[PDB]
């Protein structure tokens, strides 16, 4: 009943404001369909031709009439309505404010942002209005008012107006806004490090499972006043972060950790470690000099774990428990970023196993990153946050325009189909012979996993090769108008020489552009006592590529780990092929277990150690079954 | 609970009045937004000089017009709503 009565509650509040922003379209709406109206119809002189200059003769001479319902009545209204100044004291602009606090469900950016961009496009909308008023003046030949005067005062008193009564409310968090299901990895150690350049401060986070499960950052210089620069951002893609987050089968520590910093302080680095399933994280925030840039590299705090440490001694506690469902954990999935681009301080792990849903949350400088330059009207240098891949191995990655400098127009015929904003956006064209050679061998990496993105339209052939084997192609699947790709691929053996060529699929005409190529960094995991060189292949075997330890047939690999009578070992390993491991004594079998095609995951206590502890990695005697193991880790506890 | 509903018949009171509020501003927002305007822009002779007093002029004319959309329909229809008319 009491859940019942707050979602009654809710649904008042909601109730309420629709109510208020019934009264304020009551009193603004005639105005603003009006104003836009002739906004939209003066687009040309404010930016056949004797009956258009005809027809906007008369409607100048109606638009400048000095009637009680002319144009000057309806922006001194949309001024008035705007301010306040109606029969009831509310403002426009505290309604919309309301408004945009409660429908805030699948907003990118913060309460500041948008109702601030609310009142960029009505000031926008009256500062066109005021511009079309003085060119139909002008075209009439009547004599010029000077509207700038009354403009720019209807204009301050509306920013006032927000800057008194609208702006001291808001917060700076962002997370992920969906969530996704990939089983993730429990025999692994995933740790993965968020580090920023010298220069930089980590500046956003973003998870994609389209190409795969992978983690996408930002990093950039920090501009004065707690903005960032443009030029100097960048974007570095990592491997299966649902193995990062997603638990398989085993459930997933998260170490619930609001890693915070005072002001000033910017995060530079990141570490996420996930040892035996404990997503614990730590991060390392650097000191940054609000104005003048400059982010002081002396001046950091480390507090990787610790917010607890300082009041009880079990830190292990502030985590949390996600229980691995068969088919995967709620990792995020989308962007946990800010809406416009400001270093983040603060951190925090907030994980919802009651949904599966891991969540990642950063604590932003947005809020001041914006109340000093548009609130001060300065520079403003804004840029909300990105959503797709802006960096790019292939150069001029859409197209800049009518220069595919890095391509090459091999063909006349298949020349850029538009060249100028014609055919939508910038797109490379082939038909009948076409195609597009740009060298990026040079710029690829032998043995490294590379996500994938571009956009195309009709016949395309992609092509990623050194016209002796290709890394990637796609030259299928005619389709509608530019629909993108977003997978991934493995670099070559030996890609040096790999260059990119859009050709046509047929002899057709053939539309592409937005290719993204960037290096997916391998997940990497803490080391164990597990080394591969120690390996002693015993009998037709040898060292494999995955950390895997091939068993042809019969044999097995063996190599000597040191197990003390004190400590606790964890052997986490699947198999492919029927395999059997061995923790045994000199005489005595401290385990005894076979592996067919599954994991280990194996709690040994007191191994009581002689001097003789090792591991034959064997398989069973069976001739086709090559017992191949997957991920050697033999965690010290 | 009868606190909480106690909250909720409080915010439905606020909302009642609110619709009120909405019914009163439908009926008398366009003679009280002309009325203003036709006050604020006439302050000057109610309390550049030919050009100021032909914009006033044409606006006089525009006053003074004995339409159905007129400013004495527009002080009429305030002034019943008003009274409750």
């Amino acid at each position: 009943l009491s859940k019942q009565l707050q979602e009654i509650s809710d649904k008042l509040d909601i109730i309420n404001l629709n109510v208020l922003i019934n009264s304020t379209l009551t009193e603004i709406t005639p105005a603003y369909q009006r104003i836009k109206y002739v906004n939209e119809k003066f687009d040309e002189l404010t930016s056949e031709v004797i009956e258009n200059l005809n027809e906007l003769t008369e409607l100048a001479k109606s638009v400048t009439k000095n009637d009680m319902d002319s144009f000057e009545f309806y922006l001194q209204t949309f001024h008035d309505v705007m301010t306040g100044n109606n029969l009831f004291g509310r403002s426009a602009l505290k309604t919309a404010s309301e408004l945009i606090t409660k429908e805030n469900v699948t907003t990118r950016g913060s309460e500041i942002g948008k109702v601030y961009n609310f009142l960029i496009v009505l000031t926008s909308l009256q500062a066109k209005a005021f511009l079309t008023l003085t060119a139909c003046r002008k075209l009439l030949g009547l004599t010029d008012i000077d509207y700038t005067q009354i403009m720019n005062h209807h204009i301050d008193g509306q920013k006032r107006e927000f800057r008194i009564n609208i702006l001291p409310t808001l917060s700076n968090n962002f997370s992920n806004p969906s969530y996704s299901k990939n089983r993730g990895s429990d025999i692994d150690d995933p740790i993965v490090v968020l580090e920023a350049a010298p220069g930089y401060a980590l500046i956003g986070f973003e998870i994609l499972n389209d190409p795969l499960p992978i983690l996408k950052g930002y990093q950039a210089r920090l501009k004065p006043n707690y903005q960032v620069d443009r030029e100097s951002m960048s974007e570095t893609i990592y491997g299966d972060i649902h193995k990062l987050f997603c638990p398989k089968q085993l459930e997933q520590k998260y170490y619930i950790k609001d890693i915070e910093f005072p002001e000033g302080y910017v995060i530079t680095k990141i570490v996420f470690e996930k040892r035996l399933n404990q997503l614990g994280y730590e991060v390392t925030a650097n000191f940054y000099d609000p104005s003048t840039g400059s982010i002081d590299l002396n001046k950091v705090k480390v507090e990787s774990w610790k917010e607890k440490s300082c009041e009880e001694d079990s830190c292990e506690d502030e985590y949390s428990i996600i229980k691995a469902e068969t088919d995967g954990i709620y990792m995020p999935l989308g962007v946990v970023s800010e809406t416009f681009l400001t270093p983040i301080y603060g951190f925090g792990l907030t994980v919802d196993e009651k949904n599966q849903k891991i969540t990642l949350t950063g604590k932003s400088y947005l809020r001041e990153s914006l109340l000093e330059t548009d609130l001060l009207n300065n520079e403003t240098y804004l840029i909300a946050s990105p959503d797709g891949y802006i960096s790019s191995i292939v150069e001029n990655w859409n197209i800049t325009s009518d220069n595919t400098g890095s391509w090459r127009a091999n063909n006349n015929n298949a020349f850029v189909d538009k060249a100028d904003t014609i055919k939508g956006s910038s797109s490379l064209y082939t038909h009948k012979d076409g195609e597009f050679s740009q060298f990026i061998g040079n710029k690829l990496k032998p043995k490294t996993n590379y996500v994938i993105q571009y956009v195309i339209k009709g016949r395309p052939a992609i092509y990623l090769k050194n016209n002796k084997d290709t890394l990637f192609e796609d030259t299928k699947n005619n389709f509608s108008d530019f629909q993108t790709v977003t997978k991934k691929f493995n670099s070559g053996v030996n890609p040096s020489e790999i260059y990119f060529l859009f050709k046509n699929q047929s002899e057709y005409e053939a539309w592409g552009n937005n290719f993204i190529i960037l290096e997916i960094k391998s997940l990497e995991f803490l080391p164990q006592m597990l080394k591969p060189e120690d390996w002693i292949p015993s009998g037709n075997v040898q060292m494999k590529d995955g950390g895997r330890l091939e068993i042809l047939g019969d044999g097995y690999f063996k190599q000597f780990i040191k197990l003390e009578n004190d400590s606790t070992y964890h052997l986490r390993l699947s198999v492919k092929g029927t395999g059997r491991v061995s923790i045994i004594d000199e005489s005595k079998y401290l385990l005894f277990v076979n592996v067919k095609d599954e994991d280990l995951t194996r709690v040994i206590k007191n191994t009581s150690s002689k001097g003789e502890c090792f591991i034959a990695l064997e398989g069973t005697y069976v001739e086709n079954s090559s017992t191949i193991f997957s991920n050697v880790s033999i965690v010290k506890e």
